[PDB]
C-alpha cells in the first residue's frame, strides 16, 4: 500500500468524511491501457482523521488513506476524486509518501452527481505539451476541453467553464428604458475587452442584453472563499450598492442631515467627530460584514470615517499648487502627465464640430521661473496633463445632464530647477457650435494666491481633478487593469493546462480578478450603479472607457514604453533600465522601473527552464492556441491592429508574460491603493462637477468672493454621493489579510522543479532588496519635494510588502480588489 494524506477544508464534524463519503482513484503516468491512457486504480475511501501533523492550521483537516498499488501500476501522476456527501468541500492537497508525490489542488469538489465528468487532479510536475508523459496526454487535453465548455447554457455555481462574452449585462432595460445601455464589445462603434461568460440569456425587451441575476457567475475556483468574513472585501461593493446606499438616501430624503456640505470643516468632520445619521441607518450598517469595518460608530447615530493619509500631517496642504502638481507624479493617477515639446499645445479634434480648437494660452503670460518658452521647451522642462481631446467629444452630452457640468481641461506644468513640478496655466475648454443655447465660453486661468482670482484658480484645479478622477477610475484603473486583464485569465484556463509552465507562471497574477470584475459588473459599473451615481459622466461613464480602448496598445502597457510614449523619459542604453527619466525624481516611474526590472529578471530566468530555443515556443501547441485566442477572441475588437506580439520567439514570450505580470501586480497596485489615502478628502479628488464658472454680476460670482468654500463645495460632488464614493474607495484601498503579494505564492509546492523554485526565491529576495532601496529614497531629504510633498506623505505605493488594512503600500500578485 501507498500511504497518502488528504488535506481538505469543510465548507463551514470530521467523522462524516469517513465511511463511503469520499473516494479517490490514483491514475498512472507510466502504465497505459490499450488506448494509451494511464491505468486507473480502485475507488479508495478516506479511512481516518490524521491528528499528528502540527503544520496544518487555518480550518484545514488531514485524512489518512492507503492505496492498493503494485509497482506494476507504475508511478501515479494524477487522481480522480468523487464526493458522495451532499455538501461540497475545499480540497487542499494530496501527498503520497515514500520519493514523495505532491498534488496541489486548492479546488471545491461538489457532490459527484453535479459533474458531467469526474474531477481530476495532477501531481505538481511541470510539462510543456511535448513533455507530457504519454499516458496523461489525453487526460491533459480532455480537462482543457472540459474547461472550455461548449459556448451555451446558464452557468451554475459549481461549473468550472471559462468562456468569453461582451459587456451586454450592464443595462437593465426590463426595469426601465432609462437603464438601457449600449453593448460594449463586438462592434466598431464600441470596441471593448471581453469578460467571462455567464449565459443568463436575453432580457424580455432586448435580445442583445443579458437578463439580471442575483449572482453573477464566475468559474467556481475563481470565487475566493475567506476564513475571515472581513476579508471578503469584494462583497462590500454589493452590500454598499444594494443595502447601504438606499439607507443613506433615505436619511437625505427625510431631511435628517443637511443636504449639502456648507464649509470645508463639514467635510473634515467626517473623520473627526463623524456624521450623525438616523438610528435605523446606523442599525443597517453595523451588522454587515466588511461594511462594519469602514466606520467607527457609537452604535447609535455616529459614523466616523478613517482619517485619510493626505490630511494626516496638514489638512490644508492638498490646496497648494505644489501638491496639485506632485500628485500627477506620485498620486493616485501618476501615469497621465506628458512632455510638451511645442507651444501652444495642439488638438486633433475637428474644428468643424467643436469650433476653433486653437489653444488660448499665451506663452508670455506664464511664469516659468525666468525661462523663456523656447528655453523651457528645449530643456524638456514643460509638461502637461492633457484632457482636452479626451473629454471634448463628451462635454456637450455630459453638460446636458441635470447637475453635471464639466470642461475639457489642459494643465501646463513647468519642471523647476529644484526638480519639482509647478502648475502654470489651466485651460477650461467647451465645445461650440452654431446652434448652441449656452453662452458659456472657454477660459484660461492662471495661478493666484489672493482675492477672487485665487478662488477661480482653485475652482480651475477642481475641474482638472474631476477630469483626472474620471480618467483615473474608468481608464487608468478599470479599463487598463481590471478589464484588460480578464481576457488573459479566461484564455489561460481555456488553453494552458494546470501542468503548463506558463500557466504556473501567470495564474498567481489572476487571483480574485474574475470575481471582483463580476461583482463590478453587477454593482459598480451597472446602469444606476455606484460609478454612474457618483462620477461626472453618469450614464456615459462606461461607454467613455470604450472610446478610450480604441487607443489601447498592449505593448505600450510595458513601463519603459509608456514612459517614452508620454515623453517623460527617453531611450538611453547607457542607463541601468535603458531609459532616462526627464523628471529625475518621478516617484511612480523611478520606483516602478525597479519593480519592472525585478519582474523582467524573474521571467527571463523562468522561461529558459522550459524553452531552450525560439523553435520551442513556435512548437508549443497550447501556448500558440492560448495567445491566438487571447488576441482574436479576448481582445478581438483589436485583432486588426499591427502591434500584437506574434509569439514565435523566446523574446516575445518573455515580453508578453512580463507585461501581463506588470499590469496585474505593480500597475494595478500603484493606481488602486492610493484611492482612499488621496481621495478620502473629497476636495482633494472630486469625482464630479455640477456647474461651470459663474458670470460676473451674478449671485454665484458674489459667492466666490464672499464664501469661497461654499462656492467650491457647490461645484464639486454633493454630500450624498460623497458618502457613497468615500465608502467604496475605502473598501477598494484595503488589503485583505489573506492577500498573496508579489514574491509570494499560496503554496510552496506549486512545482516539483527545484530550478524554478530557486529562481522564485531569488525574485522574492530581490523585492526585499528593492524595498530597502525605496525606504532609503523616502528618507532622502533631497527627494522630499516629490516623494513626500507638503502633505508629508511618503510615496510607499510601490513598496512590495504590506500588512493587512488601508496601508498605502504593498503590491499584490493580482487585480484582487
Ligand atoms: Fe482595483
Amino acid at each position: 500500500k501507498i500511504k497518502g494524506t488528504v488535506v481538505l477544508m469543510p465548507k463551514n464534524n470530521l467523522n462524516a468524511f469517513l465511511g463511503r463519503s469520499v473516494s479517490l482513484q490514483l491514475i498512472s503516468a507510466t502504465k497505459a491501457d490499450a488506448h494509451g491512457k494511464g491505468k486507473v486504480g480502485k475507488d479508495t475511501f478516506l479511512e481516518g482523521i490524521n491528528t499528528s501533523l502540527p503544520t496544518l492550521g487555518a480550518g484545514e483537516s488531514a485524512f489518512n488513506i492507503h492505496f492498493e498499488w503494485d509497482g506494476s501500476m507504475g508511478i501515479p501522476g494524477a487522481f480522480y476524486i468523487k464526493n458522495y456527501m451532499q455538501v461540497e468541500f475545499f480540497l487542499k492537497s494530496l501527498t503520497l509518501e515514500a520519493g514523495t508525490i505532491r498534488f496541489v489542488c486548492n479546488s471545491w469538489v461538489y457532490n459527484t452527481k453535479l459533474y458531467k465528468s469526474v474531477r481530476i487532479f495532477f501531481a505538481n510536475h511541470t510539462y510543456v505539451p511535448s513533455e507530457t508523459p504519454a499516458p496523461l496526454v489525453e487526460y491533459r487535453e480532455e480537462e482543457l476541453k472540459s474547461l472550455r465548455g461548449n459556448g451555451t447554457g446558464e452557468r451554475k455555481e459549481y461549473d468550472r467553464i471559462y468562456d468569453y462574452d461582451v459587456y451586454n449585462d450592464l443595462g437593465n432595460p426590463d426595469k426601465s428604458e432609462k437603464l438601457a445601455r449600449p453593448v460594449l464589445g463586438g462592434s466598431s462603434t464600441f470596441p471593448y475587452p471581453r469578460r467571462g461568460r455567464t449565459g443568463r440569456g436575453p432580457t424580455v425587451t432586448d435580445p442583445n442584453t443579458e437578463k439580471q441575476g442575483e449572482v453573477f457567475y464566475v468559474p467556481r475556483d475563481e470565487n475566493l472563499g475567506h476564513l475571515k468574513s472581513k476579508d471578503a472585501l469584494e462583497i462590500g461593493t454589493k452590500s454598499l450598492s444594494q443595502i447601504v446606499q438606499p439607507a443613506f438616501e433615505s436619511a437625505f430624503d427625510l431631511k435628517s442631515t443637511p443636504i449639502e456640505f456648507h464649509s470645508f470643516q463639514d467635510v473634515h468632520d467626517l473623520y473627526e467627530g463623524g456624521i450623525k445619521l438616523p438610528r435605523d441607518v446606523i442599525s443597517t450598517i453595523i451588522p454587515l460584514p466588511v461594511i462594519k469595518e469602514l466606520y467607527r460608530t457609537d452604535g447609535q447615530h455616529i459614523l466616523k470615517f478613517p482619517q485619510p493619509h493626505v490630511v494626516q500631517v496638514s489638512q490644508s496642504a492638498w490646496m497648494t499648487d505644489e501638491e496639485f502638481a506632485r500628485e500627477m507624479i506620485a498620486g493616485v493617477n501618476p501615469c497621465v502627465i506628458r512632455g510638451l515639446e511645442e507651444f501652444p499645445p495642439k488638438s486633433n479634434l475637428d474644428p468643424a464640430i467643436y469650433g476653433d480648437q486653437s489653444s488660448k494660452i499665451t506663452a508670455d503670460s506664464l511664469d516659468l521661473d525666468g525661462y523663456t518658452m523656447d528655453e523651457a521647451l528645449g530643456s524638456r522642462r514643460l509638461f502637461m496633463l492633457d484632457y482636452h481631446d479626451i473629454f471634448m467629444p463628451y462635454v456637450r452630452q455630459i453638460n446636458q445632464l441635470n447637475s453635471a457640468k464639466t470642461y475639457a481641461t489642459r494643465t501646463i506644468l513647468f519642471l523647476r530647477e529644484d526638480g519639482t513640478l509647478k502648475p502654470v496655466a489651466i485651460e477650461l475648454s467647451l465645445p461650440h457650435s452654431a446652434g448652441d443655447l449656452s453662452a458659456a465660453v472657454s477660459q484660461v486661468v492662471l495661478p493666484a494666491k489672493e482675492g477672487v482670482e485665487s478662488t477661480i484658480w482653485l475652482l480651475a484645479k477642481a475641474y482638472v481633478i474631476v477630469n483626472d478622477s474620471c480618467y483615473h477610475q474608468l481608464m487608468s484603473h478599470w479599463l487598463n487593469t481590471h478589464a484588460a486583464m480578464e481576457p488573459f485569465v479566461i484564455a489561460t484556463h481555456r488553453h494552458l493546462s494546470v501542468l503548463h509552465p506558463i500557466y504556473k507562471l501567470l495564474t498567481p497574477h489572476y487571483r480574485n480578478n474574475m470575481n471582483i470584475n463580476a461583482l463590478a459588473r453587477q454593482s459598480l459599473i451597472n446602469a444606476n450603479g455606484i460609478v454612474e451615481t457618483t462620477f461626472l459622466p453618469s450614464k456615459y461613464s462606461v461607454e467613455m472607457s470604450s472610446a478610450v480602448y480604441k487607443n489601447w496598445v498592449f505593448t505600450d502597457q510595458a513601463l519603459p514604453a509608456d514612459l517614452i510614449k508620454r515623453g517623460v523619459a527617453i531611450k538611453d542604453p547607457s542607463t541601468p533600465h535603458g531609459v532616462r527619466l526627464l523628471i529625475e525624481d518621478y516617484p511612480y516611474a523611478a520606483d516602478g522601473l525597479e519593480i519592472w526590472a525585478a519582474i523582467k529578471t524573474w521571467v527571463q530566468e523562468y522561461v529558459p527552464l522550459y524553452y531552450a530555443r525560439d523553435d520551442d515556443v513556435k512548437n508549443d501547441s497550447e501556448l500558440q492556441h492560448w495567445w491566438k485566442e487571447a488576441v482574436e477572441k479576448g481582445h478581438g475588437d483589436l485583432k486588426d491592429k499591427p502591434w500584437w506580439p506574434k509569439l514565435q520567439t523566446l523574446e516575445d514570450l518573455v515580453e508578453v508574460c512580463l507585461i501581463i505580470i506588470w499590469i496585474a501586480s505593480a500597475l494595478h497596485a500603484a493606481v488602486n491603493f492610493g484611492q482612499y489615502p488621496y481621495g478620502g478628502l473629497i476636495m482633494n479628488r472630486p469625482t464630479a462637477s455640477r456647474r461651470l464658472l459663474p458670470e460676473k454680476g451674478t449671485p454665484e460670482y458674489e459667492e466666490m468672493i464672499n464664501n469661497h468654500e461654499k462656492a467650491y463645495l457647490r461645484t464639486i460632488t454633493s454630500k450624498l454621493p460623497t458618502l457613497i464614493s468615500l465608502s467604496v474607495i475605502e473598501i477598494l484601498s484595503t488589503h485583505a489579510s489573506d492577500e498573496v503579494y508579489l514574491g509570494q505564492r499560496d503554496n510552496p509546492h506549486w512545482t516539483s522543479d527545484s530550478k524554478a523554485l530557486q529562481a522564485f526565491q531569488k525574485f522574492g529576495n530581490k523585492l526585499k532588496e528593492i524595498e530597502e532601496k525605496l525606504v532609503r529614497r523616502n528618507n532622502d531629504p533631497s527627494l522630499q519635494g516629490n516623494r513626500l510633498g507638503p502633505v508629508q506623505l511618503p510615496y510607499t505605493l510601490l513598496y512590495p510588502s504590506s500588512e493587512e488594512g488601508l496601508t498605502f503600500r504593498g503590491i499584490p500578485n493580482s487585480i484582487s480588489i
